[PDB]
């Protein structure tokens, strides 16, 4: 048994660009699928696969998943980055898919078997003020979601190039207002870290008053404030007992978590942005987070994700893999096979899928009253209809939201 | 190109003694200006320039700014002090001014270009009680200031040699009273650290009640209390979410910040007094402050200030350079060129200038609704009219406020 | 006033090694910047990261705002801090510094603080199959005027190389290194013996000191080829030979082992040609775990971040030794040297000779005389590219072979 | 689909050493798993822990949920983390992995990541009464093709052994070791002299390096027989002889002393055949206090936790050397080797020869040729047990004598 062909498929059935890898073998009908999706970079990841990892694999036995991972990881010398890791993930997940197909077992059966019979999900809710958020959250709870991420506005702004309209809305509502900008300013999506941070604890006081303490509430700070203001936020949110506060610092600010954890008892999630062991390992070792957030394709696939899950397990840290819309259904299944086999599973973020995703990727997990139920089919239990995928070509482009500027025009980590 | 002459100009157009350096070259009309202002020491700084750095520079190429800085810094062997550093600053800023003039670009363009289109300012407000402070702050907000430093009284005293009158005013107002002094006591400006510290959180509760949470409020403890009482103050101010609490300890007490930062989430600013890397570096390394306050002439000018700004940047710490009245407009421009080019700019302290400063130093930045807008002229964009400067001779003398005594007569770091 | 009108990537290999170069055009006729994006093993992924993303991102922007462009380009794809991302950013950043110097009429070193020295001290590579060949090579470098010499015997791990992608030349393996026997079948790869390599090294340096003396400075690159504890023993065993530095005793993924190493050994340590992330380099510099920072500056994102790392090192007493072998363009060589001229903490500059084809394709390459490099005084990076001639040296591309490095039992090692 | 129908324990001693084996039957005719529970000194307490507790706990359960069974069996008695508890859990866990591979039609190494090497490197034991006997023994092992050799002189503490429970053979004491005199009466025990032992060791290794050279890798096991500070001195004194590792310089109860040792010595350190608890092994791996983790995998609870410890080690740059002397069944030997094949961080595999009786009772034992082991490719652990033949080798049982180790004054020492 050996690898005959490796290709990349770029498709966007859910309206978000995805990168999928298919590895073909010399056994008729036996192939594996993997997720490479770094949505902002699809063409650079495609090159990293098609021009490099693809020819590197031809003629090799797919059974040596670890040897392939280790040798591919260093094949370009330099390594540990989101383009390199996503390319590696596409390969690695496809090789696990093939191993499970060869075994006649789902990948979760190879990784230790089921530790639970359903995967608990959390979903996003939002709104422009605390009543809109309350109503959005209540509607998700009525659908059976028991864990809800609640966001309000866009980090103190409106998601536009100007703060004046939202500031006037805040004046009228008697709420905290964002700052006035200089008389001319650079293009970007303007926000206000100070108005945002000062507003957050009142939002959660309101949600607890209205929704109660049974439901689990989550909040994502998304690296939007200074570290000391995040420490203060984490402390201010303690009375509301959030399931977690996510990304209070940028990866480049991870040293500030030592101070945060000497002060706050709010649980902390970090790491959708992580690409490098020197980011995640010291946080797990030192108990500086309670949930590891990696986007598994950005750390290189199932092989490294299982290692990070175990490293976390032995430190008492749980998993919450990143899984919003920019992940393919193959990556959603990979997250959930790890989730099922991990003693330390924390929670699974979920973005509801449309009909097109379900038809382009047969095998998507079933969602019923806030839990996901993955199928029992071998490998990752997921397929791709290549002809129907080709009917959803990718948009490409440079996203606008990643130019995020504070009121004075300063570029911030978005 | 080489340095022909170096001179010091002592002038006080704003009523505060300034020390300015002018370096002339062999190119007609090309000269540079720098700020040496240590206002309490102008004659010692003048000597350190005129008798030492001036003859050291004659005939040297001004293009080697770093070589000149490093060699001047060690020229007297002993180093790292406010007289030595201010003399070095006058030279260094003038050399940057010449480099920008030679380039035809503002110094901010050499330091990485603009990161924002206006410089956010904070201004001082004060009053004898919480209503006076509220009114003073409101008047600055109406002028367009979005960041306000609020002080009340003078650290529990009246700014006089006796506490009895202010104590009686406090009795009548039903407020906390300063202590009675011994029956005879040494001359000085008496204050009361205990009355001061215990009064501060109520001041900010009042300002938040009246002014709201949109405006940013700052407070300067100015090394006036014991370290443990500063830790307690920082904690007590948390509910009021100050932009920062400044100088909770003296430079000689920097080891106490390790304890403060294990307890409080109030942001901390330190360092207008710093002269030495062994002061600022461990605080930045260990995340013990959120804003670095250096008076840039006291650390040796633009060259070291840019290094401290970068060292801070990579630790997540922002800049707030010291800039009250004892700084020349050349130093104000240098602060603002660093501010414009620093990703990590925090805030810029500002003391409004009179007509005399604007006429003696053509090129002062424009202030409009709480932001400063520096001009685009080459170098530091600033000049000095030597004839008009000579019409504002310096006062000199020993300031009285630096003899600060607690109620029992103890000299305190002022 | 100025604005960016076009951004393009040029792939060329005049020195036998694939390079990636960026050219940024402005609206001022004849004013353009050049930068180095060279991650040689990935040139097509870097080319995409520039052409499909950073190029359209820049069009119409004022090139004067170098820092605002660096910070915003760095986060434009959200995920960041990796070799393809950073090299693309470097090509942009260096070209913007080139434009700034040309606008100013000054070399980039003049914008960065001016000259701190009048020549840049170089170290060069010597190798050989045995201690005598290494000795003869080093003696020749000394005769040519080099005062700092890196000495390997069989390059990295003792394995030499058959892969032209590394140095553009085959290098013979260590001839007397007596590796352990492999199992009866084994996977394809370039085999080396870490134990035999580590033991060979103190003997090599004893011989070199015996024959060449202690005036010359001698360097060695362990190139992450041994376990951390064996690297600690090697650092200690080399102490009597007073190396200028021992380079890459650990992989980036093993940086936590340097705390132990530095409690034991006084041999100076260089690290970091592989570094892509602040969480790699910052703790080592903060904790005095290295004496020389080795970054390949395009892999950290260009001149803007390199200057910051040089300053962060300076304040910690650490010096600079930027990575500069064959896989760097002459644009990158000039950027290294402009930093070197303006840094008080300059340590040493690695150098491999630039052939005539490189010098023709890139007018402005530094002059080398008697162990020092002399950069010209022209504005910007003082370097140009002849696009027509660059096209005559199309890139080889492909997957390198030397990066499949296996120990005797067949284990993949970080190469 | 499958469910567990029977669980039993088999006690057998074909190699002259008491073994504990678990067999788990399913509802599918002919599909069963085998596992290793061998804590040789306690076989009857382990047998009870399986037969009276874990066996009834498992009946009717789906063997596919290996992790859920491990986690739940581990806590089923509340108290946990000890050698009787963990060995019982291991017998279950290995048998469930055996069943998983048989269900999949694949060796367990294929489920764990596949092969990272094509042979497993072995080290073997040499001993002797004096330096010349040790030399002759080691030279013979080298001639047979072994590249890694552990060298003792009088086994542990220099005392040799009269107890067949250790190696199934008497071993002569160090003949020239000149112990201190005991008091005029003393308690029964196997006497040894820690001071005379420690001093003998650097002399032994000087002689071996003089006679055998530096290509071969040499190992030594201090077996917790000396005080921590004397072990620190021994680690330092061995540095010139470049041992592959020095094993068990401290008892598990003395692990806090390794911080001091690692600030001083560069001799590589192996620890942990005695470990039963995460609070023993985790801090050592986190803090880089060892280079090789030595667990007896049945004493840590089987393949499930061993894979986790191997991964935790991998991310810390620590390698695996699983304990594998005579008191382990061939099932346990195969489990060690399946982990070894699939771990990037494999260090070395201890090996003691398996006699014909062991090979007959356990069909499928690995082949050994020229210093490497070759596991077969059959599904599961690739190992079986002939119950009829196993019954022909009933266990000896009893209390071992070698574990009463006393210093010259009569003090009980951790043996
Ligand atoms: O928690 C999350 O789901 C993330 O923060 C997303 O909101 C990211 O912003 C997005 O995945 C980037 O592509
Ligand atoms: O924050 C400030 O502006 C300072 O604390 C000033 O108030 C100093 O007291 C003065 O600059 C000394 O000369
Ligand atoms: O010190 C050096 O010069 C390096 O180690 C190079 O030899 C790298 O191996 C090469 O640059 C990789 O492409
Ligand atoms: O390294 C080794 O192989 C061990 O130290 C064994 O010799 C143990 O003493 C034995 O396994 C105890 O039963
Ligand atoms: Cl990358
Ligand atoms: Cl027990
Ligand atoms: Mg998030
Ligand atoms: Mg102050
Ligand atoms: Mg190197
Ligand atoms: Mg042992």
């Amino acid at each position: 048994l050996f690898i005959t062909n490796v290709k990349t498929i770029l498709t966007a059935p859910g309206g978000i660009d995805l990168v999928v890898v298919k590895i073909e073998t010399n056994e008729p009908g036996l192939y594996g699928l993997g997720c490479a999706t770094f949505t902002q970079r699809i063409y650079a990841v495609q090159s990293a696969i098609d021009e490099y990892l693809a020819p590197f694999l031809i003629g090799k036995d797919p059974a040596r998943i670890e040897d392939i991972w280790q040798s591919a990881a260093v094949s370009g010398y330099w390594r540990n980055g989101p383009v390199m890791n996503n390319a590696l993930s596409g390969i690695d997940m496809a090789l696990w898919d093939i191993k499970g197909k060869q075994a006649g077992l789902p990948v979760y059966e190879l990784l230790g078997g089921k530790c639970r019979d359903g995967i608990a999900l959390y979903v996003h809710t939002d709104g422009a003020d605390e009543v809109e958020v309350e109503d959005s959250a209540r509607a998700k709870m009525e659908e059976g979601y028991q864990y809800i991420r609640c966001q309000m506005g866009m980090y103190g702004g409106a998601g536009t190039d100007d703060l004046r309209l939202i500031a006037n809305r805040m004046v009228k509502a008697k709420n905290i207002q964002p700052k006035r900008s200089p008389r001319t300013k650079a293009p970007g999506i303007y926000f206000d870290p100070e108005a945002y941070a000062k507003s957050i604890p009142r939002l959660f006081d309101h949600l607890r008053n209205k929704l109660g303490f049974s439901v689990e509430l989550l909040h994502d700070a998304h690296e939007r404030i200074t570290p000391i203001n995040a420490i203060h936020m984490a402390k201010a949110l303690e009375p509301y007992q959030l399931f977690f506060l996510e990304d209070p610092v940028a990866p480049e600010n991870t040293e500030w978590l030592k101070m945060l954890r000497q002060q706050s008892s709010t649980p902390i999630a970090m790491g959708e942005l992580f690409v490098n062991v020197n980011e995640w390992k010291p946080l797990i070792d030192n108990k500086l987070i309670d949930y590891i957030r990696c986007h598994i394709s950005s750390i290189g696939g199932i092989t490294p994700a299982k290692k990070i899950a175990i490293y976390s397990e032995l430190n008492g840290v749980r998993t919450a893999w990143h899984s919003p819309g920019d992940i393919s259904p193959i990556g959603v299944c990979a997250n959930m096979h790890l989730d099922l086999s991990s003693p330390n599973f924390g929670i699974q973020e979920y973005t509801p899928m449309n009909d097109a995703l379900r038809e382009v990727f047969p095998g998507c997990p079933e969602v019923d009253q806030g839990y996901a139920y993955v199928n029992d089919k071998p490998g990752l239990g997921i397929d791709i209809n290549e002809a129907l995928a080709a009917k959803f070509p990718c948009e490409g482009g440079n996203p606008t939201w990643t130019m995020a500027r504070t009121p004075d025009g300063t570029v911030w980590r978005p």
